[PDB]
């Protein structure tokens, strides 16, 4: 990756942001959390770090194969939109990038760092954790077990499990922020048990999660 | 993080910071003591820093929600407080930062690093910080299983074992420094055992903690 | 290995280095992902750390035996494409590389240092690498048990598995990036069990993996 | 902390740190080498990393709550000692610390530092950490649950491990040091058993533990 | 050790250097592969340092003193190639290294470090890591416990796992690259079972070892 | 410690260290080689972290006593050949350091930084460590269960593990290396087995250890 005196410097991937990458990836699969911690071991990062992380994954080549295939509509939309310009390369300037070279597979490492150095920068970096995180948010959702509609409270099963299963699966749904907005206004209190949801109603429309879990508590 | 020569620069969180904080949730959920490890986790952090934090929890989505309408809540506070003036941003300047802005869902990291290391400076992860550890300690709070009316010596209770969950209870229960005097100064003496109870009443009212577990040692 | 102020410097191949990539090749053999780890681990290395790498591997002698006779190849090819000059070497240039300096067994820690950090630069390294991964490659390919064309879904097998065995095969198979475009065009809806075949060719014949997943999720 | 160019910078508590420490204090309890081990932990840290490092341990509570004790009763009387002076803080200066400042209750990260890198400096980092570790010490003597005075050789038990004993015991007293050596003095060959007893008063009142303890050793 | 602005500079050996040495000396004995990793972890390494991993090896005193009448005899060598010039040492000078002083032991750190910096350079480190390594070669050669002469192929035994034992003991072997140029010449084919024997016949003296393993594949 | 631009800079001693030699103490109790690795773990330490290292040690009081009393030794000793000269210490210079100032028990952390960064140097950190490395090994000798007179090689026994076990105690012998020259030179040969000991006879009485371990090996 490249770190900030104020000048940007670039230096190889760790050993532990490796071997923690690998690990996070043979022990939760595509659990949402992969996505932030991914972002989180890659800040910084260029194109080859990102190919280098996707790259060391074994197995899920399915999943890694739809990201491969993510990645190339990006890139395919990326030179619709920036058509190149025919004309040799000046001195005191550098190509601007296609599609294949913010994905890495056409760049060398120098020209990644010069697009990323550069005052104005081009963060091809930035670009390509952009498209790679679009396509694990497509595979997070393909692989999800369950959907929001069938989240129920047990009569038995206290609030707090109940609410910790909607949300998990709600964090899995990934539709827009208004739809979960509603999701949460309807579905939540409409499938709690009985009990809980006449006490939920009686609380009334605009009550926070902290007061329908302490409302719901004993119960 | 930034990390301060004098000048303060920005640098990524690191695999093991990740690793810990990811750790500590996964294996004490929300003792008190998981805040000040958070805090500790979390010096010098960007608002993106704060956010990966709370992203990389897996689970506990119920408790991360409740955080998550904290946040908003002091968000919207903010907002109240600090009216935004409209007018083009000069050269020289940085726009002023909105609720969400703090919270790091409107800002990229270059207006974060810059609010953050400007003369006079906007702390805005410290502020970020300050909420998140609010509603933190209202889930703390909220998922303590006991009450401290509830704790009272046991009649073959070593005196130091009741000492030890009366102030564990008392560490969750964060109310006033000066109700949390009283409840040291009335419910410790009046909850024990009859003959630790009979002994600190020989006491006196102004003997310290180390004069108390002193006194009921060898009872 | 050799770091990046701007200028470039060098300092020894850390413990975890070694450790790590002494674990992988112990616990993953010849897998295809053991290769971009290699390079991960090898980011602006010396022909000193390379033959570090090789040579720390205990045992699958027979592999690393094959490894030498590619780079011995690889450097005989150099050796044809540039011939040596006759002449004492002036001051203020150096030595050009033989075949065998780039493989670092001729060649000083000294003049490795000085033909990377030259400008123009000559990289022994990134040359030196490269051929290790070609032999690296040919050694994944022979080490492989399963063939392209054996990989059929069974009757009872979830597609999703189907296809992990599919491009973890043909990652194995590393032919030629228009043959595994044809691979994936004919092999994989051509092998699927009848049913998910019949969808598959009722999709039509331009259908992304996204698609082709989704519509034998169920079956 | 502050690590020293010249110049004394400050940076966050690492997460091994405080790793060590949870796990030290987890696993010792208050055994006397968990003082240095905090002393050793906490080098040029500010009493922020101070507070940090004994808020992260759960449980003990009637310890750490001594400890509260103990650092308001030291800052009292640094209050006591040092009158504050009534007036404006003059450009170029800084005000003095009080009791609760020094403990990190009631000043900012950046008081902290100023204090602390200032020439003449005001060490508040040091001076609240004799404050911890004068309760820390007071623990470890309240939670020892033998006395020097009861150290008695068995009648088969080698001579070394009743000396170890002795030691341990001795290291738990903490009364000053001539104490120490009137208990050396008297104590460990009245307490031996009736053969090495005998042969430590045939040995003579100025003999060195190396002595003592080679006199009886195939005894 | 001393790594590279451009100029040298000293640091203590590091922990995990340390344990590492301990670590892979107490698992892997004299296993050929030990070398290159105690020269991975001795680059740069000043005599203090490679006494430092030496002596830190408990255990397997009898190869420690071989090496010890290795580095002995090595000492003398350059004692004698090597004549000490009578004289006081001039102001801007340093005297030249003995025997004893390359090993460590009749020189300061201070000498070392002037030794390995000066311009012209004398390489104390590398030559006493030489003399370490010619010893820990005699060492892995009487250790180990095969000869290449009974090296042969099973009736029943693939031809990869022949392979590996025979170039592991070839490894051990360790004498010049032309006598193991004969070695793998002659005794490969030579040994292996009748059938893989035959078809190795067949295949012609200039075969590659991945061709040898290609026809020998599913015999 | 201190660490090595040019100029000598402090930083505090390291978790890792730490957790190394209170493993190692915890692990291996008393065997020669703590004494290295000691030695490896306190390269550039002042008299503090030396006091830290030795403090951290829970157990061993015994040992830890005799450690005391031997530095109270080379202290008294270094009073008595460094006489003390009254008079106010000028401005531009430093007082002469006592024996308790090199123990580290009477002079501050500043102190021994000055002490040790003076031009000429008065290097206090390695004075203490060669008193503790001094009483260390008092108990290393005092704590051997064998002595090398025993040594005697079974009639069964290998050659190779007799050797070890005499080099073994040897080492833990500790005599000056004449003594060591003689017992090589008699006790080796003369104690070990009938068979070993007639070839060993017949080998010469200027045969080297490796030459001796080859003329014993099939017997
Ligand atoms: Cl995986
Ligand atoms: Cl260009
Ligand atoms: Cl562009
Ligand atoms: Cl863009
Ligand atoms: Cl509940
Ligand atoms: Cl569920
Ligand atoms: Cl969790
Ligand atoms: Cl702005
Ligand atoms: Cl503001
Ligand atoms: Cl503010
Ligand atoms: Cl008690
Ligand atoms: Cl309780
Ligand atoms: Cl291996
Ligand atoms: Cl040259
Ligand atoms: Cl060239
Ligand atoms: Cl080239
Ligand atoms: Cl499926
Ligand atoms: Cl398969
Ligand atoms: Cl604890
Ligand atoms: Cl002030
Ligand atoms: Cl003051
Ligand atoms: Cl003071
Ligand atoms: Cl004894
Ligand atoms: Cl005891
Ligand atoms: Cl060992
Ligand atoms: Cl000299
Ligand atoms: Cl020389
Ligand atoms: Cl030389
Ligand atoms: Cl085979
Ligand atoms: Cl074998
Ligand atoms: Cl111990
Ligand atoms: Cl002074
Ligand atoms: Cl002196
Ligand atoms: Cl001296
Ligand atoms: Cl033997
Ligand atoms: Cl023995």
């Amino acid at each position: 990756p490249i770190v900030q005196q104020g000048q940007m410097v670039h230096q190889a991937i760790s050993p532990r942001t490796l071997n923690a990458w690998v690990k996070v990836v043979a022990e939760k699969a595509f659990s949402p959390e992969v996505i932030p911690m991914f972002s989180a071991l890659s800040e910084g990062a260029t194109p080859q770090d990102l190919n280098t992380m996707l790259n060391t994954v074994g197995g899920h080549q399915a999943a890694m194969q739809m990201l491969k295939e993510t990645i190339n509509e990006e890139a395919a939309e990326w030179d619709r939109l920036h058509p190149v310009h025919a004309g040799p390369i000046a001195p005191g300037q550098m190509r601007e990038p296609r599609g294949s070279d913010i994905a890495g597979t056409t760049s060398t490492l120098q020209e990644q760092i010069g697009w990323m150095t550069h005052n104005p920068p081009i963060p091809v970096g930035e670009i390509y954790k952009r498209w790679i995180i679009l396509g694990l948010n497509k595979i997070v959702r393909m692989y999800s077990p369950t959907s929001i509609l069938d989240i129920r409270q047990g009569p038995k099963e206290p609030f707090r499990d109940y609410v910790d299963r909607f949300y998990k699966t709600l964090r899995a749904e990934q539709a827009s922020q208004e739809v979960k907005n509603w999701m949460t206004e309807t579905l939540l209190v409409q499938n709690a048990n009985p009990d809980c949801k006449t006490i939920l109603k009686a609380l009334g429309p605009g009550a926070t999660l902290e007061e329908m879990m302490t409302a719901c508590q004993g119960v």
